[PDB]
Protein backbone atom coordinates (compact mmCIF):
# COMPACT_ATOMS: atom_id res chain seq x y z
CA UNK A 1 0.00 0.00 0.00
CA UNK A 2 1.38 3.39 -1.05
CA UNK A 3 2.17 5.67 1.89
CA UNK A 4 0.34 9.01 1.96
CA UNK A 5 3.40 10.65 0.36
CA UNK A 6 3.39 8.01 -2.37
CA UNK A 7 -0.31 8.55 -3.03
CA UNK A 8 0.46 12.25 -3.55
CA UNK A 9 3.11 11.29 -6.10
CA UNK A 10 1.05 8.74 -8.02
CA UNK A 11 -1.98 11.01 -8.17
CA UNK A 12 0.07 13.99 -9.39
CA UNK A 13 1.72 11.64 -11.89
CA UNK A 14 -1.71 10.61 -13.16
CA UNK A 15 -2.67 14.23 -13.87
CA UNK A 16 0.65 14.79 -15.67
CA UNK A 17 -0.04 11.81 -17.96
CA UNK A 18 -3.56 13.01 -18.76
CA UNK A 19 -2.13 16.49 -19.50
CA UNK A 20 0.32 15.15 -22.10
CA UNK A 21 -2.21 12.54 -23.20
CA UNK A 22 -0.23 9.32 -22.96
CA UNK A 23 -3.01 6.75 -23.02
CA UNK A 24 -0.84 3.69 -22.72
CA UNK A 25 0.96 5.17 -19.74
CA UNK A 26 -2.34 6.04 -18.03
CA UNK A 27 -3.76 2.54 -18.56
CA UNK A 28 -0.60 0.96 -17.13
CA UNK A 29 -1.27 2.82 -13.86
CA UNK A 30 -4.44 0.74 -13.34
CA UNK A 31 -4.83 -2.73 -11.82
CA UNK A 32 -6.29 -5.49 -14.00
CA UNK A 33 -9.56 -5.56 -12.08
CA UNK A 34 -9.80 -1.77 -11.70
CA UNK A 35 -13.05 0.15 -12.09
CA UNK A 36 -13.65 3.65 -13.38
CA UNK A 37 -16.70 5.74 -12.53
CA UNK A 38 -16.47 8.94 -14.53
CA UNK A 39 -18.61 10.86 -13.94
CA UNK A 40 -19.44 9.32 -10.58
CA UNK A 41 -23.10 8.33 -10.77
CA UNK A 42 -22.63 6.51 -14.10
CA UNK A 43 -22.11 2.70 -14.23
CA UNK A 44 -18.51 1.59 -13.60
CA UNK A 45 -16.37 0.45 -16.51
CA UNK A 46 -14.16 -2.59 -15.88
CA UNK A 47 -11.46 -4.35 -17.90
CA UNK A 48 -8.16 -2.98 -19.20
CA UNK A 49 -9.40 -2.81 -22.81
CA UNK A 50 -12.54 -0.93 -21.68
CA UNK A 51 -10.53 1.54 -19.64
CA UNK A 52 -8.14 2.12 -22.57
CA UNK A 53 -11.11 2.76 -24.86
CA UNK A 54 -12.49 5.23 -22.30
CA UNK A 55 -9.27 7.24 -22.26
CA UNK A 56 -8.95 6.94 -26.02
CA UNK A 57 -12.40 8.53 -26.40
CA UNK A 58 -11.64 11.24 -23.87
CA UNK A 59 -8.09 12.16 -24.82
CA UNK A 60 -7.70 10.87 -28.36
CA UNK A 61 -8.99 14.22 -29.58
CA UNK A 62 -5.45 15.48 -29.12
CA UNK A 63 -5.78 18.79 -27.28
CA UNK A 64 -6.89 17.99 -23.76
CA UNK A 65 -5.01 19.70 -20.92
CA UNK A 66 -5.18 18.95 -17.18
CA UNK A 67 -3.70 20.48 -14.03
CA UNK A 68 -4.02 20.24 -10.26
CA UNK A 69 -5.90 23.17 -8.77
CA UNK A 70 -4.83 22.30 -5.24
CA UNK A 71 -2.80 19.73 -3.31
CA UNK A 72 -3.51 16.02 -3.36
CA UNK A 73 -5.33 14.90 -0.21
CA UNK A 74 -3.94 11.52 0.87
CA UNK A 75 -4.94 8.97 3.49
CA UNK A 76 -2.92 6.31 5.32
CA UNK A 77 -4.87 3.50 3.70
CA UNK A 78 -3.68 3.91 0.13
CA UNK A 79 -6.44 6.31 -0.94
CA UNK A 80 -6.52 9.94 -1.98
CA UNK A 81 -8.52 12.77 -3.52
CA UNK A 82 -7.47 15.67 -5.71
CA UNK A 83 -9.03 18.74 -7.32
CA UNK A 84 -8.14 19.60 -10.88
CA UNK A 85 -9.34 21.29 -14.02
CA UNK A 86 -9.64 19.71 -17.45
CA UNK A 87 -9.44 21.99 -20.48
CA UNK A 88 -10.73 20.74 -23.81
CA UNK A 89 -12.42 21.68 -27.01
CA UNK A 90 -16.14 21.26 -27.41
CA UNK A 91 -17.75 21.97 -30.76
CA UNK A 92 -14.78 24.17 -31.58
CA UNK A 93 -15.40 26.05 -28.34
CA UNK A 94 -12.80 26.08 -25.61
CA UNK A 95 -14.30 24.71 -22.41
CA UNK A 96 -13.18 23.60 -18.95
CA UNK A 97 -14.42 21.17 -16.33
CA UNK A 98 -13.64 21.28 -12.62
CA UNK A 99 -13.23 17.73 -11.33
CA UNK A 100 -12.30 15.85 -8.18
CA UNK A 101 -10.83 12.36 -8.57
CA UNK A 102 -10.96 9.95 -5.63
CA UNK A 103 -8.65 6.97 -6.01
CA UNK A 104 -7.85 3.82 -4.11
CA UNK A 105 -4.54 2.10 -4.85
CA UNK A 106 -3.76 -1.59 -4.30
CA UNK A 107 -0.73 -3.16 -2.61
CA UNK A 108 1.15 -2.99 -5.93
CA UNK A 109 0.74 0.80 -6.21
CA UNK A 110 -1.83 0.43 -9.00
CA UNK A 111 -5.21 2.17 -9.21
CA UNK A 112 -7.94 -0.16 -7.96
CA UNK A 113 -10.82 2.32 -8.17
CA UNK A 114 -11.19 5.70 -9.83
CA UNK A 115 -14.14 7.95 -9.09
CA UNK A 116 -14.41 11.28 -10.89
CA UNK A 117 -16.84 13.77 -9.39
CA UNK A 118 -18.22 16.36 -11.80
CA UNK A 119 -21.32 17.34 -13.75
CA UNK A 120 -22.72 20.14 -15.92
CA UNK A 121 -22.57 22.54 -12.95
CA UNK A 122 -18.79 22.10 -13.14
CA UNK A 123 -18.56 22.87 -16.86
CA UNK A 124 -17.74 26.37 -18.18
CA UNK A 125 -16.64 28.30 -21.28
Amino acid sequence: LPTAQEVQGLMARYIELVDVGDIEAIVQMYADDATVEDPFGQPPIHGREQIAAFYRQGLGGGKVRACLTGPVRASHNGCGAMPFRIEMVWNGQPCAVDVIDVMRFDEHGRIQTMQAYWSEVNLSV
